[PDB]
């Protein structure tokens, strides 16, 4: 009996908290209502939802996961009618200490002359962006399972970074911060730590080696995309990248995106079951619909952009990739 | 391709529609984004749902009534958190004209004394509970699909208004007009209508008929508490029969409850595929949510209650329910 006790031990807790509770307060009110819609929705996503590509950890787990994308894509199709001032009251109604808070590219140097080594800039680097490189790059391993995709999404994002320099500029990186730290050390010892862990636990190793040469382009670009996004959001709607909103976005990305993945290599090469299924297409559809918000309420660092490096990254995006695609299927064939 | 052209074309006049329209007026903005949510919550329901029992006229159809039927759900979940005045300003919000608005029970006498046989009277019935009975009652023989089941929860339906007219003092009705019109004519004729239709339309007709005699009992219950959830709600958030609340309630649960009947009916005797699905869980917890948000925001007319009628109404349902199917055991036995 799994609805049957699911749905009525739940709707007893519901009940109870509900008439033991006040009411007297109306934003509190609301909030409860907003939390106990949430987790009803989870249940009945555990409930009614497919089951997906992954059953090892739980079958149902993957379906709390589905909902909580379903709900963060009809989230975003909201978003997209407020006018501004009104996303800025939401915002500042989930957490008011956002109402005091300046952009960290308005008033920031970056890039500055860059070729003295002492020890007092290089030890203050550990502060966000290191950690988040190392073990974002470790959940990145576990997503991809792949030394040659990862090292190939890890060498686009410093041509990303820099062809999207003239919006946002806090990209812009000292030559031998990019090559050095965040690719040589940041990303690699990242890589080497979350497959040397997808290795330990019992996982599996994709290998991506026709319609690969498109498929694995629109996945890179829907990657960047996707990490292109939360610059964009952080930049647009101000905030730090240390607040609830970055990170808990990029944790529920992750998140999300460990079945995309899955089901998108499914859908290549495997020579067997295919028509990627739902959750590919709903992954998708949230990128595009971040984009979409960005492009809509932001419509100020994009009124100075330039369509010649727009046009151009996707060009040295495919470059990469199809370096990426040849130089794997090359060491495959020959070892 | 059905979710490549669903979720491409549909996404192109959600952001052609976002973007060229204005976004001035904050309360227009939020009821667009709330018609949009809907709009493609029953987009991604008709994308990833379970099918159901029903496959005729479209199985996409009955999977537009599951999301509905979720929507209405987390919306009672979510509006049971709210106090009083958050309802009141709720239901002013969906429509002004609501602020204004008189109980049809406060001001108003009933079971006059009824002797009288002059046409002052008799003609002025078939304004909206005539047609609500007549109508209602062919689309509830659609949904059950037979004449013992129909005429007896036509026959129950009386009694309950006699046991509950000590809370709701609009129930009481002349004694010759629950026999004659409400029980032999008005219903009557809704039944023989209802089935006639659904005989000619190419249709099936149940027959429920151990585990039945608390099933069919049970299900009288839910019955009767979602026929009566109905008054419940006109009388403590006050308004009219004719708003579009209460026929749109009316029509959504007849829909909600045409695949619930048959998943039900499937669970009982078939000696077959059992375990009823999830469709018949929800629509019972809608019904229990509506009955729990009731009791909590009345709060006065059940302030006055019967324990000595709430719990003789239900041995009454339970022997009508049991004579009932003894009737038509013995009907379908000797013939
Ligand atoms: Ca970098
Ligand atoms: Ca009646």
């Amino acid at each position: 009996p799994h609805t049957i006790t699911l749905l009525s031990f739940t709707i007893v807790s519901l009940m109870y908290f509900a008439f033991t509770r006040d009411d007297s307060v109306p934003e509190d009110n609301i909030w409860r209502g907003i939390l106990s819609v949430i987790f009803f929705f989870l249940i009945i996503s555990v409930l009614a939802f497919p089951n997906g590509p992954f059953t090892r950890p739980h079958p149902a787990l993957w379906r709390m996961v589905f909902g909580l994308s379903v709900l963060y894509f009809l989230f975003l199709v909201f978003l997209l009618f407020l006018n501004f001032e009104q996303v800025k009251s939401l915002m500042y109604w989930l957490d008011p200490n956002l109402r005091y808070a300046t952009r960290e590219a308005d008033v920031m140097e970056y890039a500055v002359n860059c070729h003295v080594i002492t020890w007092e800039r290089i030890i203050s680097h550990f502060d966000i962006f290191a950690f988040g490189h190392f073990w974002g790059w470790a959940m990145k391993a576990l997503l991809i399972r792949s030394y040659g995709l990862c090292w190939t999404i890890s060498i686009t994002w410093e041509l990303t970074e820099l062809f999207f320099m003239h919006l946002l500029p806090n990209f812009a990186e000292c030559w031998w911060d990019q090559v050095i730290l965040d690719i040589l050390l940041c990303n690699g010892g990242g890589i080497w730590l979350g497959m040397v862990v997808c290795r330990f636990l019992e996982m599996r190793t994709y290998h991506w080696a026709f319609q690969r040469v498109a498929g694995v382009y629109l996945f890179m670009i829907i990657w960047q995309l996707t990490e292109l996004n939360t610059f964009f959001l952080k930049h647009i709607f101000v905030f730090q990248a240390s607040h609830p909103l970055s990170w808990g976005r990029i944790l529920f990305i992750g998140g999300i995106t460990a079945p995309t993945v899955r089901q998108y290599y499914a859908y290549l090469t495997d020579t067997q079951c295919k028509r990627v299924g739902t959750q590919c297409w709903v992954f998708g559809v949230i990128g595009f619909l971040e984009a979409i918000v960005c492009i809509k309420f932001g419509q100020d660092l994009f009124s100075k952009t330039q369509i010649l490096y727009v046009v151009l990254w996707l060009l040295c995006v495919a470059f990469t990739t199809f370096l990426c695609l040849y130089g794997m299927i090359w060491y495959a064939e020959h070892y």
